[PDB]
């Protein structure tokens, strides 16, 4: 898998990466009992204090199956920073992740999905790989509840047909967890998939999933 790379797409057949930035949140435990009914596992792109306040929600991810990936410290847009802010962003975050899991992610996703070569360079750099997403729910602009079906189950169903695989959400919000969760574990089920971690869907073995 390589690093400093914007990755979209899932490499093996018949997966899909459900995941969620900006946790962890008072909303994840529910969600992690909503998955685990499912067998589904998922990627949890986590953010500095959120991390830093939630050390067993980190474990709870890892011990039941997830992956935690990198979600910088403060979430700033990366190409706005310079060579140093860009590192700190990360490290700052691996070091409040590395006293919960022993470990720091590998994986980050870009807050806003934003990028440019300095910030991939850096991603390179630190030995990161870098996940985008291909089915965009728009959830945090959908936090109602007849909103989040008729615009972030429809982009979700919309973007899954055509393809998509690499689902991006937030477990932050709460009608994420109480509806958009639920109605996309239904349909992974319903058709034939595996809900797996990123990872796992790029065909990279857990133990290249954190450094
Ligand atoms: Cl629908
Ligand atoms: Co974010
Ligand atoms: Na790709
Ligand atoms: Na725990």
């Amino acid at each position: 898998v390589p690093t400093g790379q914007v990755i979209t797409q899932c490499t093996t057949p018949n997966t899909i990466a459900l995941t969620f930035d900006d946790g962890p949140s008072e909303y994840t435990p529910q969600l992690l009992d909503l998955l685990s009914r499912y067998s589904a596992r998922a990627t949890f792109f986590v953010l500095g204090d959120a991390a830093a306040q939630n050390p067993g929600l980190l474990q709870r991810m890892r011990d039941e199956g997830h992956q935690v990936g990198a979600h910088t410290y403060d979430h700033v847009s990366l190409p706005s920073l310079g060579y140093d802010g860009i590192a700190s962003q990360m490290t700052r975050l691996e070091e409040v992740i590395r006293p919960a899991l022993g470990v720091a992610p590998a994986y980050m996703r870009p807050p806003y999905l934003e990028t440019n070569e300095l910030v991939l360079q850096v991603m390179r750099d630190l030995d990161y790989r870098v996940i985008s997403a291909s089915v965009d729910t728009k959830d945090y602009e959908n936090q109602d509840a007849d909103a989040i079906i008729n615009t972030s189950f429809q982009l979700f169903l919309d973007q899954l047909d055509a393809g998509g695989n690499i689902v991006l959400a937030h477990d932050i919000h709460y009608w994420t967890v109480a509806s958009l969760a639920e109605r996309m574990l239904q349909e992974v089920n319903a058709r034939g998939l595996i809900a797996t971690t990123v990872g796992d869907c790029l065909g990279d073995g857990e133990i290249a999933w954190y450094h």
